[PDB]
Parts: structure tokens; sequence; C-alpha cells
């Protein structure tokens, strides 16, 4: 079939979700474009250069709320985007963690910018401005890595029917809120005791 | 060598510091104990019996501060047992990817329950003990994760220098305080518009 960027990157992605991380190849991947290993190889040279270019599309393909919008706050702002990058998170199986064993690109590097000038521009430092920025990350990450995996006494019982009957959504976004407060609270502060 | 389960982990753990989570293998454990892979197979039926047994022994092992002291406020229990979770994750080469893999077991059951119920007598229903310390633990898990994988433009640049100059800590430290301080705000609130 049609061996551009385009084309290899769907049908990458189409295999992503029928193997998941640990079992796509560029074996089935030449497999699935009916091609041979040597000609896939012009194209893509390994697993590592397949999983890169798959944590980058994922979110430029899904990641719709990298950037504020006119006139928006700094907590709506982290809202938004945690709730954009769950969402494109889990669009993929292992979705995560094609994400976590990568570096940012070029294009991520020009977003991630604007957003610390948007942090900025509100009050926070640079320093505090990125560990916000990097909690939220790394909380939403971690909820949607354990939420991925998983598909007595009583008080847990009780629990993990509470943590079931929904697929995750509801501790994340609890937790989310719970975080930007604490932010709000660090910032509004200034150089008073805390 | 000798085979019972507390050096056959030892061993595994060793292992687990040379080749990493995708690298160990039962054939690589079997060479290093001395002993032929189906001698290996009465004690250990497969990779995945192994790595469920590493992720809970990892925690035995380290996870020191798993219960409030006799007197402890909420807030401190929960940041001494994130700080413990993490370091215990960071010992281990692929430390937090053996723990994402497994469900919990039945004595870290117990000590959950504790925990829940430590949460109940200081105020929080189920529900939002639960949350929190959900939300703590997958917060952990997520900046552990980054930790152990790593290893332009002005604003990014700067930043990129003081996620650098330190293993990670100060960032966790930091969403850590915010996250224990987004719940004690919750709490505080009660049924009152927070
Ligand atoms: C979820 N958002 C908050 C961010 C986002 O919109 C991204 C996009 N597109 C990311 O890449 C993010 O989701 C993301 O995962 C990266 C993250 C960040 C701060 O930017 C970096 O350059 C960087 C780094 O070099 C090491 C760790 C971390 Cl947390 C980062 C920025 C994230
Ligand atoms: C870091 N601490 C906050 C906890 C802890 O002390 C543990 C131990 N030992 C865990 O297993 C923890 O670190 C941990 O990772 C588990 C976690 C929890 C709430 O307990 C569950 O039974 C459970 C579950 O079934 C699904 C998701 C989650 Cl977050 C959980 C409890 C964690
Ligand atoms: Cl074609
Ligand atoms: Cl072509
Ligand atoms: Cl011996
Ligand atoms: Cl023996």
């Amino acid at each position: 079939s049609r061996l551009n960027r385009e084309s290899v990157i769907d049908a990458a992605l189409e295999l992503l979700n029928e193997t998941g991380i640990d079992g796509l190849t560029t074996r089935k991947l030449a497999q699935k474009l009916g091609i041979e290993q040597p000609t896939l190889y012009w194209h893509v040279k390994n697993k590592r250069a397949l999983l890169d270019a798959l944590a980058v599309e994922i979110l430029a393909r899904h990641h719709d709320y990298s950037l504020p919008a006119a006139g928006e706050s700094w907590q709506s702002f982290l809202r938004n985007n945690a709730m954009s990058f769950r969402r494109a998170l889990l669009r993929y199986r292992d979705g995560a963690k094609v994400h976590l064993g990568t570096r940012p690109d070029e294009k991520q590097y020009d977003t991630v910018e604007t957003q610390l000038r948007f942090m900025t521009e509100n009050g926070f430092s640079l320093r505090d401005g990125l560990y916000a920025i990097s909690a939220v990350s790394h909380f939403t990450l971690g909820a949607v890595l354990e939420q991925q995996e998983h598909t007595l006494p009583p008080l847990l019982r009780e629990a993990l029917q509470i943590m079931d009957s929904d697929d995750g959504e509801q501790a994340f976004l609890h937790g989310l809120e719970s975080l930007i407060r604490g932010f709000e609270v660090q910032l509004t502060a200034l150089l008073q005791i805390v």
C-alpha cells in the first residue's frame, strides 16, 4: 500500500489498537502494509523510531486543547488542558506508555513555551509555573496509566466499587481540582507564610 | 544456588538492576542462579508471576512508611507516605513500571484498609478519602515514571535546567504540597460552595 509518513502512522496506530505496545513490531507493521521488511526499513528504521513518531502524532491528532482561549483564566486553562491530555492518552491502547517513553518534539516545544509565557503573565514565576504544569502532567499521566493497566476488607470493598463503577474519570476530575486549588493557594500567598 | 522464595527474588531484583523490565527474562534469571530453565519453572512459572512477586517485594522491603504514627495528622501522613512510596519505586531500575503492571496483594489490602480507616477518622468520607489517596498515588507514580524514563525557546531553556539540576525531587515535593492543601480546602468546606 501507500508508504508516506501519514499512511505509515495510520497503519501503526491501528496496529497499536490490535497488539499493544509490547506486541507492536516493525515485522507486523510490514505485514499490515502489504510490504516486505526491508522496504519498511527505508521508511522507518526501528520500533523506537516508530514509537517516538507515534507519541508525537497521538498528541497532534487528538490533544486538541493545548493552548488557552482568549481571556481564559490560568485555572480554567490547566483544567481544559489536563482533560484534553487525558483523553488523547486514552484514545489508543497503551497510549500512556507510548507517550512516557519519548522526549518532546520541535512543535511540542513551542506549545509548552506559550504555556509557560501564559502562566508567567498570570503571575507565576517560571519555577512555580513549571512545577504547576509538571504536577498536572504527572498526575494525569499516572491516572491514565493506572486506568489503562487495570483494564477483602470492608471499606476497601466499598472503595474499589466506587472506583470501578466509573472508568476513573471522577477520581481524576476531583484530584485535578484539588491540585489547581493548591496552586491557587500557593500563588495568592506571595511571600506570606502559607 | 539456593532456590527458596527469598533467594529467587533477591536474584530477580539484582537482575532487574542489570537489565530493566523489558530485558528481564526467566532464562536469564536461571543463568544467574546457576540452574537449568525447567528447575526454575518448578519455582516460578513465568515472567508475569516473577513481576507480580517483585512488585509486592519492592514495597514490603522498602515502603517503610505505610502507616501513620501515633498522633499524626492526615496531612503529615499523606506526605510521609508519598515520600516513602516514591523512594521505594526509585530504588530499582524500572521500579515504577514493575509496580504499575500488578493488582494489589493480600497484605497490601490490610494496609490500604487501615489507611482508609485513618482518613475516615479524620473526617473524610470513604469517597473523598479514596480520591485523596488515589490522587497522591497517581501523582507519585507519574512523577517517578517520568524521572525513571528520562534517566529550543527561552523560558523552556531555563525551565528544563531547573528540572535537570535536580533529579525531580523539588518538583515532586512542591506538587505534593499543592495536592494536600487542595484536599484540606475541600475537606474544611463541608457542604459550603467552595
Ligand atoms: C499536559 N500539558 C500540561 C502539557 C502539554 O500541553 C503537552 C503537549 N502538547 C505535553 O507535552 C505535556 O503533556 C508533557 O508531558 C510534557 C510537559 C512538560 C512540562 O513540557 C516539557 O518540555 C517537559 C519535559 O521536558 C519534561 C517533563 C515535563 Cl512534565 C515536561 C507539558 C505537558
Ligand atoms: C501510596 N499510598 C497512598 C498507598 C500505599 O501505601 C500502598 C502500599 N503498600 C499502595 O499499594 C499504593 O501505593 C497503591 O498504588 C495503591 C493505592 C490504592 C488506593 O489502593 C488500592 O487497592 C488501589 C486500587 O485497587 C487501585 C488503584 C489505587 Cl491508587 C489503589 C494505595 C497506595
Ligand atoms: Cl495503495
Ligand atoms: Cl509509497
Ligand atoms: Cl548455595
Ligand atoms: Cl533450594
